[PDB]
């Protein structure tokens, strides 16, 4: 459905790479809600390699209508290569491009896009700007949206010393209580990222407090040869 010259290039030099051997247990891993062309990670980046040093990397005041564009192709390479893009406009995204995350967080989910948004983007921009936590995380929370409650739970995942235990707790405590898988990992993932800086804390916190057994067994598991 695309008139970027770039996207087009990209869609061609993708679609003549594709190997339907490799795709079927790609897209069996995300439990088939995605069709795959069947190129994994290393060779994506090499064809989207080849496509920007052929055409350049396009303006930055483009980099919204590639991301989306790529985001409504069926297969699920495109998005993967978006985020990739995305990565080579870092210094221009802000603040202001948080509404254009959140759309692409709850379009297209799934944890592999969702993880290689949050974190990254998300936390960075949150670090920068910790004040627009309250128009967001709280909104996102209430929401009913597990990828946007994910995304609560995650962004602060690589913070290390940065961490704000306060709100990292708050926000689990008002989520540990989810049937969701998606939710119930990601608190585990979170904090056994966060045991890797402050293993103590998380310890007590998981020992005192109620969570679902899949997130406490995910937390303590590289700590628990500890206590």
């Amino acid at each position: 459905v695309p008139m970027h010259p770039f996207v087009k290039a990209l869609q061609e030099h993708f679609t003549a790479h594709q190997n339907p051997e490799k795709a079927e247990p790609m897209a069996r891993y995300m439990k088939n809600h995605f069709l795959f062309l069947g190129i994994q990670t290393p060779e994506r980046r090499q064809l989207l390699k080849d496509i920007i040093q052929i055409h350049t990397l396009p303006d930055q005041k483009d980099f919204q209508i590639i991301i989306r564009e790529l985001w409504d192709l069926p297969e699920r390479e495109f998005q993967a290569a978006a985020l990739d893009i995305m990565q080579k406009y870092k210094k221009h995204i802000n603040e202001t491009h948080i509404p254009f995350l959140e759309e692409l967080i709850v379009t297209k989910s799934w944890w592999d896009s969702v993880d290689s948004i949050v974190p990254t983007f998300l936390g960075d921009i949150f670090l920068k700007h910790p004040e627009l936590i309250s128009a967001y995380i709280p909104k996102w929370i209430a929401s009913d949206n597990i990828w946007l409650q994910r995304a609560a739970i995650l962004f602060q995942l690589k913070y290390k010393q940065k961490m704000d235990e306060e709100l990292l707790f708050w926000i689990i405590g008002q989520l540990h209580s989810s049937k969701e898988f998606f939710i119930q990992k990601a608190i585990g993932w979170v904090l056994r990222e966060y045991a890797k800086t402050n293993p103590d804390v998380v310890w007590e916190y998981v020992q005192n407090n109620e969570l679902a057994p899949l997130s406490k067994r995910e937390a303590i598991k590289h700590i628990k040869q500890n206590y």
